[PDB]
């Protein structure tokens, strides 16, 4: 095809243009002509990929009117080629400024009136005074503008620290530094003739600092703003390990650098609601107090700063200028975020840009994507990761899976402290993450204005929904509320690649506005509408040939139709169905890029037997029917890592007709990559109690098991103990039935978490070696339990136990177990941080 | 079809050129060739956005032979613009090279030490403030407009015998627009020790610590931070200033009030020279020791008044008078052209100082500040009229949550805080009401906006500058005419590129009937018509063809109804019809105005039928008929913040006796954004006076109320006390009827200003619970009041009560309150700064 030829020439220009965008993004350009040049080529690049993906889809449909649509694509390619040719000619003067080719400003912090750091300084000073006799690093970690340097300078000037450490050196490390000037700066603290070392190498300069520091007692060295582990390695030569309890206090935005200097870094606190108000009040009114007319909007101002001292200091600058009237302060309270970033591009914007610009080029889009969700809202890590892959941000072709590559992208953001973690799974994996309010405003301002990554759709007080001229340039739409009325305007976005319904309350699509999304946005790759209840599938949903992510709630539909299989590019499938049976009639076995099938009903998979391929990318098959756990299905998914079965566990374990007792559970053991297995039972009216198949038929690589309502006997825990890799066991809704549970010796070699909900169990007995690696034990709503085994005190890995609706004798046994554990720790064993939690606290007085 | 595509091609070029102008305006280089390139590109850009706007209104009107001809004309005009764009790139390639690429001044200014006139009192005021104060480091920022004499006063303060005697060490520091903090610290160190060579490897952190040590060797220090421009610049320098509790002082000079407020919440705004002192300086600078000859004394005082007490203007004209010789005729010629000598012919001294504040202004604030020069010199600019003009011209670009009025008001606050715009009047709440630009800045605005950027051009008939011809009108962008409007309009002017027509005159003129349609005929692309100084006897069909109109203000004595064809101007934001008629009936389809923001009139406006769509941008409806305050009208306007009612308001407060509670006043309570409400009565022949509806019917977010001739009994004032957020209440004559005024306990929880005029009040009883926040209480022409309640003296927040020609008992009560308050202050009670003013001094003294 000649269209392929002009596409290939277009791709060559795209490689140059993308190289220009990457090169221009490596350093922030202050020239407006280059700013508009970057935006112009960034746009023509975006329309270029959208045009080629149209040709790719149309060529795929051609290989597997049609001619008129292909002709229209060719016309788009010709128009794009005319655009790139004029860019290379008219704007060539701007390209030459990027095809071919610094001030050290140490920060200034508060000396007097430091608010809320009285106990953080006390904690860190205690860690500086005590410890080993070797040079120990005490890192203070935090997000941009948290107050690390303010705390470090508070410690540096503390009366106890000054007396403790005879020699105190403050060194300003930064993103860029020269080791020679660092050593000469430290040398200048001690001797005035620094011209003495003009030709002395850095090797002997470091030994010179060794001599200066070792002449007295301890030394404390505050390495401010360390950004890399290489910087600490290169500078630490000057610091001798002469066994004098020497300390190196360090401040950094990087948790990975902090961990390598000390395995327990000191994460700095956020100011409380009263400390934020106290700080803002002091900054604005100085010694005087806030008049009562301004206290009400002022308190809201300090609470909207989310306890970040940088935001409170920046906002107080605007309040000082505006005045002391009530009306002005409510205007600020309604636009706290804008005052931080847009109105102040020199305090908050430049401080955040110090971390954003140091990001890798691929991680920048991942970080800005977190701003699509509402400010202060919890972002599920699994949801965020699946959106990154579906958007194309995760480009990777190594041995690992894309989930594990996007996960350490997120863990890199958390290490950089650009993303905060609110909940962690039992295995330590990130579960729920949230971006700070000012960083979120930076994500909004950068993505919507500077990069056109995504756009908010709203009609607030005065602003309205975007017009036809704006939607023609929009690439991603994120919307929280008023979705049905937004779609009632009949919008038309030709360049829209994603539609994120980030609203928290589930809405219902009217039957007339159900097909609005597929027609408004024909190039939709991502449709995150799990907060929307669709009652019907419309045929236009099956014309989204570019679709890769689709999440949707439903209350009525039961079957995914066969026309849904026309979307060969789909990766993630989330259908939160209120019903009980979800017959997936779509040909999901021909989606070579399919990765996840998540649902809550009993999904019935289509027939695998009859392209001659295998679903090598499919990783999750959650809550499918037990009838579909066939041998052919598990052959089609060699790389499955999570499996879920719901309903009729009776048919999962029943023996076959060939005489062998191994049932459908035997095929599950053939999944060599399986880590998570979930079994949920529904048929309480069945006359046959369920019996667990022997452990040699289980998947031997299973690391997490969840059972609900299965009515297994407690004697089957003995064969759950034979699993070599099981680490998390959660049992809910009397999944185990019986009044007595007596453990056999041994078993559970590496189980770490045991979660128990309501069951008719009354007695529990065990031996010393039953839980060699148990760390967390939880028991909820089991009012029939009499007592807990005393052998739990021998669990060396025990850290926390939670009991609800438990007997007082169980609390007494917990007290004895804790007391024995404390006695063991007093023999030299390190403390495990034992904790006990009984909810509600009003129970038992 | 392809014409719209060609508009996209032109728009792409316009984005590049607009960025070119934005980047070029960031650096005023000496390259003259680039100065002519930016002027040529700017003219093409202006002629391009005009052609694009012509295309926009043509497309809107179309969606027929005349339309086809106009479309062909637009296509030809666009083609000419495109061809002009190609000439820019073909010939001025080098000019674009200089801006897409990138790349002595720290000499302290000279100020006279001797012959300083008019600063004896101001210096003593600041000295008495430096000597006193607290025990920690206090800053005393002197702040004023460019050329005011801050450095002259600061050097005078720096050299008095009292300042020199009291302070241990005094240091002069010249901070500037751009400075290096390292050099400042090395200069302070250079004064204590001359061996500054030894700090080459010493970082700025240890330099600031060295300045701490040097200043801390003794007692007080006074440091004159000259010309500080930023909040950050003060923070980075104050780290070198020790705080040892010895009453250390810092004397800062700055053009920024917001920077001054941060250092001290009570900035010392420098005063302007009086008319006597201005003449004294001029005669001392021109004639030196010799006195002015008597023949030159009369013109000399005339030019001294032209400077408006600014020393910089006096110094500049002094050089002009020296060069121009000493003759009476020449001096009178200078007095007629003072502005020319300030800026046009002396760019060496005056213009550069003005440009220091101007080039630091953000790009959006530059056009906002230059627009303030359109109004006549010394004239008073209303703040609400100025703000609406900025929005109409497009200078305010905003997408956040605030309203465009609040953003533009913040722009006005930024200009005032930069001392580029004076504030002459302030509202009760402290909002800026009337502003005026200083004379030197007005001439700079006119020079920059006529001879450099072509923002606006004035029309006048002087000695040599007659009315401009057709060639000059072909380049005029905005028209500003003060007088001789009918004479200018009689010649049938033809300005096809005029975007504004500001009648900046003060006295109203009646437009001759035969010249009424001349304004719309002359400038078809009129975007702003500020004809509020012109009385129109009739509307014309030519007015309804100004499809680009956004701001329209006009006075009238004959027009009673706005015609329906007025609604053809869908772009209108502000609609002002100041009519002397009793009623105004708006037949125009104002609901179709999607961007309508303000409708203001003095008559009882009768709104048209609303018959889904919502006017989200409408903020003000001003005075309307009571019968039009329906729940349907308020549905279409949810963001209304000011409402006015005029006429027979008994149709508003009447009870719906049919059985429902749907009184027209109850619909007002459904407006959640209302903040100010006005009611004016016209009909007095009701059998009984009206009574207020219950307070829960009032809008809860109401913060200001105003009633006229409503004849409300004083008993129904306590219900106004149940308004939670009310802050200002004002009443004109006969708004309240009766002689006895009594209040319940509590009420008025947030009242701050109360206004009463010419009521029948004679007896007044109140309680301390009704005034928790009251600050202003005026009783103009309420001479029948006997005595003020004693509870008023207990109100801490009370500020001023002003009465003239009051009763003898009222004067005696004022004397008793003043005497008792003075006695209490002498006994240790904290003073509230309460003042009483009596004019003239013949009575009451
Ligand atoms: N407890 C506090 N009281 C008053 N001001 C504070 C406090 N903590 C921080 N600040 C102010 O907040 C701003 C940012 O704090 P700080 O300089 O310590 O940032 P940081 O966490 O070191 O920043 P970076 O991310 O650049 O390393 C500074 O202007 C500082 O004065
Ligand atoms: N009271 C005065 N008597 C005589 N000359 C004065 C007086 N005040 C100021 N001047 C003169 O006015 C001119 C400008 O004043 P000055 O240099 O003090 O300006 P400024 O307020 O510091 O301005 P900028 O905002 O540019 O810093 C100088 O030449 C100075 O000598």
């Amino acid at each position: 095809l000649g269209i392929q030829g002009e596409v290939e020439n277009l791709l060559t220009d795209l490689n140059y243009f993308n190289a220009f965008l990457k090169e221009a993004a490596k350093s922030r350009r202050e020239n407006e002509v280059l700013k508009e040049l970057v935006k112009k080529i960034r746009k023509v690049v975006n329309d270029a990929e959208d045009s080629i993906d149209k040709f790719v889809v149309e060529a795929k449909r051609h290989d597997d009117t049609h001619v008129a649509r292909a002709k229209g694509v060719a016309d788009e390619i010709k128009s794009i080629r005319e655009r790139v040719k004029e860019i290379r000619d008219n704007d060539a003067y701007g390209l030459q400024a990027i095809t071919l080719d610094e001030e050290r400003k140490a920060p200034v912090v508060e000396e007097d009136d430091v608010v809320g750091f009285d106990d953080e300084a006390k904690t860190v000073i205690d860690r500086l005074i005590g410890g080993s006799d070797y040079v120990e690093v005490v890192p203070v970690v935090g997000m941009p503008g948290l107050g690390k340097t303010t705390l470090a300078y508070k410690i540096y000037k503390d009366p106890k620290v000054e007396y403790e450490f005879f020699t105190r050196v403050w060194v300003y490390v930064s993103q860029t530094f020269k080791r020679r000037e660092i050593f000469l700066n430290i040398i200048s603290k001690f001797t005035r003739n620094t011209k003495q070392y003009d030709d002395t190498p850095e090797d002997d300069l470091a030994n010179e600092v060794k001599e200066l520091l070792g002449k007295g007692g301890k030394y404390l060295i505050v390495l401010d703003d360390v950004w890399t582990m290489e910087a600490w390695d290169r500078i630490k030569i000057a610091f001798p390990n002469n066994g004098k309890r020497n300390r190196v206090l360090m401040t950094t935005r990087q948790s990975n650098v902090a961990k390598r200097c000390n395995d327990k870094p000191h994460d700095l606190k956020f100011l409380t609601k009263d400390e934020s108000w106290e700080l803002l009040e002091k900054k604005v009114f100085h010694k005087e107090k806030c008049p009562p007319e301004l206290e009400l909007p002022g308190i809201s101002i300090a609470e909207k700063c989310m306890g970040l001292p940088l935001a409170i200091v920046v906002i107080a600058g605007a309040l000082i200028g505006k005045g002391k009237t009530t009306r002005e302060w409510e205007l600020v309270a309604a636009s706290v975020g804008e005052h931080l970033i847009n109105r102040d591009p020199e305090n908050c914007k430049k401080l955040v840009q110090m971390s954003y610009d140091r990001l890798p080029y691929d991680l920048k889009a991942c970080f800005l994507y977190c701003g699509a969700f509402p400010g202060g809202s919890q972002i599920p890590a699994k949801k965020l990761i699946r959106l990154w892959i579906a958007e194309g941000f995760i480009q990777y072709q190594g041995p690992l899976a894309l989930e594990d590559v996007a996960e350490d992208h997120l863990n890199d953001l958390v290490n950089r402290n650009l993303v905060m973690v609110t909940q962690r799974s039992c295995s330590g994996q990130i579960k729920t993450c949230r971006v700070h309010d000012m960083l979120h405003e930076f994500c909004r301002h950068e993505a919507m204005m500077e990069e056109n990554l995504f756009q908010e759709i709203k009609q607030g007080q005065e602003r309205s929904f975007p017009g036809k001229q704006e939607l023609a340039t929009y690439r991603r739409l994120c919307i929280q509320s008023l979705i049905p009325e937004f779609l009632s305007m009949k919008p038309s976005g030709e360049h829209v690649r994603s539609f994120l319904c980030v609203g928290s309350k589930k809405i219902d699509m009217p039957p007339n506005e159900i097909p609005s999304i597929p027609k408004a946005f024909p190039l939709l790759r991502v449709l995150d509408a799990e907060s929307i209840k669709f009652s019907r599938f419309s045929r236009e949903f099956f014309k989204l040939f570019h679709l890769r992510y689709i999440a949707l709630s439903t209350d009525k539909i039961k079957t995914i139709p066969a026309d849904f299989g026309n979307l060969w590019n789909i990766q993630t499938l989330i259908v939160e169905t209120q019903q009980a049976t979800l017959d997936i009639k779509a040909d999901i076995w021909n989606m070579t890029r399919l990765r996840h099938v998540c649902t809550n009903a009993s999904a019935t998979l289509p027939s695998t037997k009859r392209d001659n391929l295998v679903n090598r990318c499919l990783q999750t098959l959650s809550t499918i029917a037990p009838e579909c756990c066939t041998a052919e299905v598990f052959t089609r998914t060699p790389n499955l890592k999570k499996l879920g079965v719901r309903g009729k566990i009776d048919a999962l374990l029943e023996s076959s007709k060939d005489g062998s007792g191994s049932g459908l559970f035997s095929n599950i053991g053939k999944l060599g990559c399986l880590e998570y297995l979930k079994l949920v039972n529904d048929t309480r009216l069945s006359s046959k109690p369920l019996h667990l198949p022997p452990a040699y038929i289980f998947p031997q690589k299973l690391k997490k098991l969840s059972l609900v309502d299965t009515w297994f006997e407690w004697k089957d825990m003995s064969i759950l103990g034979l699993l070599p890799e099981l680490e998390v066991l959660k049992l809910k809704e009397n999944a185990f039935k019986g009044q007595s549970w007596e453990q056999e010796d041994g078993g559970f070699p590496r189980l770490q978490v045991l979660w128990i909900e309501r069951t008719d169990l009354t007695s529990w007995k065990a031996s010393s070696g039953n839980f060699p690696r148990l760390k967390h034990l939880a028991l909820i709503s089991c009012d029939k339990l009499e007592e807990l085994p005393a052998e739990l005190a021998d669990v060396k890995n025990l850290q926390l136990i939670e009991l609800q609706s438990s007997s007082e004798s169980a609390a007494r046994s917990a007290r004895a177990i804790l007391k024995r554990n404390q006695e063991k720790e007093q023999d030299g064993d390190k403390g495990t941080g034992f904790k006990l939690s009984i909810f509600p606290h009003d129970l038992g007085l």
